[PDB]
């Protein structure tokens, strides 16, 4: 690299929230109305290197060796204001990011992406940023990014301002390690679609989202119970029903929406068939009709092959959970 050219490149993994983050309680600075609790997904993940130059005049973002639009551009430029500030420095990057996450198929690259960009921007600017100090610059990018700095289980703490809202690693004792999820490719419309505005619309006007207030605290408990435990059954049944409250409160917003369609819950039936076939699974849901499956490795492949009765090979994607968190890379 050049005499002063500073750079960094991290690798940065997907995370599924397992309890839910649904509604900020800041739009600005991403603090969300309430914790949530996620799984690090081995599979799929964001390579990103950023390359500081003292001659560049602006920043640049190629994303899968393209250029991006100059919206996505602005939005790059935004958040790289936060890193300079941070950093103490007016230097501007070129950004060279690697997306290998599955996102034509709907998975969210987001997390990954945020993660991936504030672990390197710290690595190559030596910012000697604490865990929790680079999840809440991660945050500051997208919510969930907070928690892909962390490997298996992960909690995103709510609290109520930029300093106290951030994740942390859980330790599960090698839980993490016993565990699988299986991504089902659910036939989707390809119009356009915003979960931080949907989640907006639900927070703001849901006649249904105080009852999601009431449960959530109560669903983070037990599910930190069960994995305390390493009881399966007990965190995939709290796990399922948080979802479904969230998506819930869609169809209690003004006006109402969903991300499911039937196809979606033909996957579903499918879960419920395989836990009457002891084979204990549970799904979840995000901003867009696929569904998760959390599943232990060990029943992992005969509830794959229960999917592939009814569905194409290509549509039915399994990943283990990655133990490590964000790493620094070559």
């Amino acid at each position: 690299t050049g005499s002063m050219v500073k750079s960094g490149k991290a690798r940065a993994h997907t995370n599924i929230a397992l309890i839910k983050y649904w509604g900020k309680a800041d739009e600005t600075y991403i603090i969300p109305m309430n914790n949530s609790l996620s799984v690090t997904l081995d599979r799929f993940y964001t390579e990103t290197k950023v390359t500081f130059d003292p001659d560049f005049t602006e920043d640049c973002l190629i994303l899968n060796g393209n250029e991006v639009n100059a919206k996505e551009k602005e939005k790059i430029q935004n958040y790289m204001n936060i890193v300079r500030d941070l950093a103490g420095n007016r230097l501007h990057a070129r950004i060279e990011s690697e997306n290998y996450v599955p996102t034509a198929a709907g998975l969210a690259s987001s997390a990954s992406a945020y993660a991936a960009l504030a672990a390197a921007c710290n690595e190559a600017l030596s910012l000697n940023l604490s865990d929790t100090d680079l999840s809440r610059l991660a945050r500051r990018g997208s919510g969930s990014a907070s928690r892909s700095i962390f490997g298996g289980f992960a909690e995103w703490e709510k609290g109520h301002d930029d300093l106290t809202s951030y994740a942390h690693g859980i330790n599960s004792n090698g839980w993490e390690k016993d565990l699988s999820m299986i991504f089902v490719v659910i036939n989707n419309q390809s119009k356009k679609v915003s979960a931080r505005s949907g989640m907006s619309l639900t927070r703001d006007t849901s006649r249904f989202y105080q009852y999601w207030l009431d449960h959530v605290d109560e669903d983070l408990n037990e599910a930190k119970e069960a994995v305390k435990n390493q009881d399966f059954q007990r965190l995939g049944e709290v796990i399922e029903a948080n979802g479904l409250r969230m998506h819930a409160t869609n169809l209690g917003a003004q006006p109402p929406f969903t991300y499911l369609v039937q196809e979606s819950y033909d996957a579903m039936a499918i879960v419920e068939q395989c836990r009457k076939a002891n084979l204990p699974c549970y799904f979840t849901m995000d901003a867009g009709p696929n569904v998760k499956v959390l599943v232990e490795k060990k029943n992992k492949q005969a509830v794959m092959e229960q999917f592939l009765k009814v569905f194409d090979e290509s549509k039915i994607i399994a990943s283990d959970i990655i133990s490590s968190g964000v790493e620094i890379i070559k």
